[PDB]
């Protein structure tokens, strides 16, 4: 009874830095062309969430935020042909227009529409669809999850198995696929390597998934909080480090354990120290280090170059390297067939309405991912 | 007549850092086990050798550099199986012990029997084959090529195509190979691509050659001596550019000219600025970064990582990333097919007695490479 119609639902609105999420009526403008509506049934906590609410990722404010989720489309604006009403989809914080260079490259993904580099939290046409106390409000990277109902441009958008767990497959909106994306097609771990993963979060967890997945043999997290240690070796750590317990560094730790270094290291946490221990730690010769984390904004970091000079690759990359609008359905697909498992990084469920709940056992070490169901 | 006995030669001595090379009498040892000495014919010289003179390198002093060279085996000590006296050899400032985890990895070439990281200025027994006026006098990544007759260990020596034209195979050595690998081998230069190539000296030029083997479409060569121009299109360059030249950064000019970026950029001089310039000339999704350059010993660069987090790889490598004792060999073979082209690199010949003069030349700008001939 909605198409063609505003929508008045709730949502969860940031009107400032540093304050908790408030849950609001706000209403919701129906799609113009080449722009889907969707009914969000599942979304992620991701630390990128929270990064906005504390300054180190830095978009314009007042706005919904929400990157990690599943829904139901309600309806579709004029032209689009890539889902219909009904279909179950996965909102994509990095689109896909296929179209830019990027989009054209084989191996690139990040396309040239996405709003993370210059932020203007808006859609491709550069308006609104929000409006909250008679006020505008902005989306943040085209998805706006936090809310009952949300629009997204098409390229934003995929089409996912009808028969998919929307609880579930959330999870292949953000955090999974990037740290399974970041091991097997960033890295590209190697059968019988030694990877080492700082950070256990849902993301860190991920990456473990995907370095077990390629054949990696042994597989270290670092973390300081020891209680996910558990969960890291359910996943297929075969040892957990904590730095708090060392009386040195780290790096010299995991050189030592490791005989000279790693195959592969990962930073999936957001710190520059960690940022370059792990570029330390792995062989120098032929060692591979990829940061996944997101450091505060603007804070450059020293390094030694000839750490790079000795034969060692650095890089980074956004959503696992993976191209949005083709990958994800194809990973939602390989979870249906039952190669990789999502559960295991779920520990808690939360209603929509404890959405500040859900931030409070991230920010406590307390959980790895809370799904909130609408 | 020689064999088993003490050679007294010529050699080039560097007593002190910033003072030019003495010529001297050197008293050379006939070699232990597993040692090869070796009749110097031609050498070349290399921008590492004067860092050893600037103090850019810190190895310990006095000492005979030279590590691009060629010549022909005198003598072989004990228990040496892979060369003959009388062979045409390449001696191997990185060696290729064949033993050691990095030279069993399928990529890296870093041996850990290296004299590079932690120099000792000595053959692989800890001691050394030179005396000069009754004092021991240091070797030079284990070769020392600045003297008539030299000495070096198995693993540091290759021998090659027996018709091979020493004065100018001596290249394979060092500056070629170190270029020419840098881009087809670490990079992996793809064909149809845009490469930036900083520095345009004997390496810098080798780089354009491999950019230019891989099938490169574009190649633009950043140097602040215009003289270098010429000689860079000669060899592959479609354009050139000077960044005196310009108001703005460098980085800003190449990524306008190249509608958002190269593919692949090296950094060929040595200086900390221009290995971050490199990096961010490079498209942000996909873009490739190669430092070949060395800088001042131990000094660290600022970078922000956001520059790597949008996917862009930063690698480094020693030697072109070739193990060298496989290497150097086929090199010389696919000079002798007529597969890549040596004399463009060469603008100067002189007898090794006028070391100090090349030493100028290359200070100067004049020259690309100066080849020593005893
Ligand atoms: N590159 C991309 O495309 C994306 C990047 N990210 C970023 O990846 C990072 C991780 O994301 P989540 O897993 O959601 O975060 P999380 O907060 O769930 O996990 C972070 C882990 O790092 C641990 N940690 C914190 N400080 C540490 C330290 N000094 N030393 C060792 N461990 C430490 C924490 O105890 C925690 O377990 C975040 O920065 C996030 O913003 C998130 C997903 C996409
Ligand atoms: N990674 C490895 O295995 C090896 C590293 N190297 C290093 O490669 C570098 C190049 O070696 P060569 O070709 O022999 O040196 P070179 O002295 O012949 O050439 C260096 C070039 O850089 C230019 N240049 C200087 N400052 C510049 C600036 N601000 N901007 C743009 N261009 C500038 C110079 O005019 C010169 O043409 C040296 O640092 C050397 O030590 C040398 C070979 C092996
Ligand atoms: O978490 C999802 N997206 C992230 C990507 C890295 C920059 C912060 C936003
Ligand atoms: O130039 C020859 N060898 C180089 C290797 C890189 C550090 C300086 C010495
Ligand atoms: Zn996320
Ligand atoms: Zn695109
Ligand atoms: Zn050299
Ligand atoms: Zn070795």
């Amino acid at each position: 009874s909605t198409a063609g119609k505003v929508i008045k639902c709730k949502a969860a609105v940031l009107w400032e830095e540093k304050k908790p999420f408030s849950i609001e009526e706000v209403e919701v403008a129906p799609p113009k062309a080449h722009e889907v509506r969707i009914k969000m049934v599942a979304t992620g906590i991701c630390r990128s969430d929270d990064h906005v609410v504390s300054g180190t990722l830095v978009t314009p404010l007042p706005v919904i935020a929400g990157h990690e989720a599943a829904g139901i489309v309600e309806s579709i604006g004029e032209g689009v042909t890539t889902v219909r009403p009904g279909d179950k989809v996965i909102p994509l914080w990095t689109p896909q227009c296929g179209k830019c260079r990027v989009c054209k490259h084989p191996e690139g993904n990040f396309c040239l529409k996405n709003d993370l580099s210059m932020p203007r939290g808006t859609m491709q046409d550069g308006t609104s669809r929000f409006t909250c106390r008679g006020k505008p409000i902005h989306h943040f990277l085209g998805t706006s999850t936090f809310s009952q109902y949300t629009v997204v441009d098409e390229i934003s958008v995929a089409k996912i198995d009808a028969a998919s767990p929307l609880e579930k497959v959330c999870l292949i909106g953000c955090g999974f696929s990037t740290g399974y994306g970041s091991a097997v097609k960033v890295a590209k771990v190697t059968q019988g390597s030694t990877c080492a993963v700082f950070g256990l979060g849902g993301v860190g967890l991920s990456v473990i998934m995907g370095c077990k997945a390629a054949g990696a043999a042994r597989i270290i997290g670092v973390d300081i909080n020891k209680d996910k240690f558990a969960k890291a070796k359910e996943v297929g750590a075969t040892e957990c480090v904590n730095p708090q317990d060392y009386k040195k560094p780290i790096q010299e730790v995991l050189t030592e354990m490791s005989n000279g270094g790693v195959d592969f290291s990962f930073e999936v946490i957001g710190r520059l120290d960690t940022m370059v221990t792990a570029l330390s730690c792995c062989q120098e010769a032929y060692g591979v280090s990829v940061i996944v984390g997101v450091p505060p904004d603007s804070q450059n970091l020293s390094m030694n170059p000839m750490l790079l000079l000795s034969g060692r690759t650095w890089k980074g990359a956004i959503f696992g390297g993976f191209k949005s609008k083709d990958s994800v359905p194809k990973l939602v697909a390989d979870f249906m067939a039952k190669k990789f498992a999502l559960d295991p990084l779920i520990t808690h469920v939360l209603p929509f309405e404890k959405i500040n709940e859900g931030f409070d056992l991230l920010r406590s070490g307390e959980s790895i991912r809370t799904i909130l169901t609408f």
